[PDB]
């Protein structure tokens, strides 16, 4: 195995908005930024990937 479990350093995958394809956010961010970008996403917010920001 290994070990990489910190604070911050938090991986919340969402999506690319316009092709579903995996954005894993790899963030740093405390358990209430996490909590509350999370309410952002599950609301209203997405992204998208740099391939889709490129093309459009
Ligand atoms: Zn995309």
């Amino acid at each position: 195995g290994s070990h990489m479990a910190e604070p911050q350093r938090h991986k919340i995958l969402c999506v690319c908005c316009k092709c579903d394809g995996r954005i894993e956010l790899t963030v740093e961010s405390s358990a209430e930024d996490l909590r509350t970008l999370q309410q952002l996403f599950l609301s209203t917010l997405s992204f998208v990937c740099p391939w889709c920001a490129t093309n459009q």
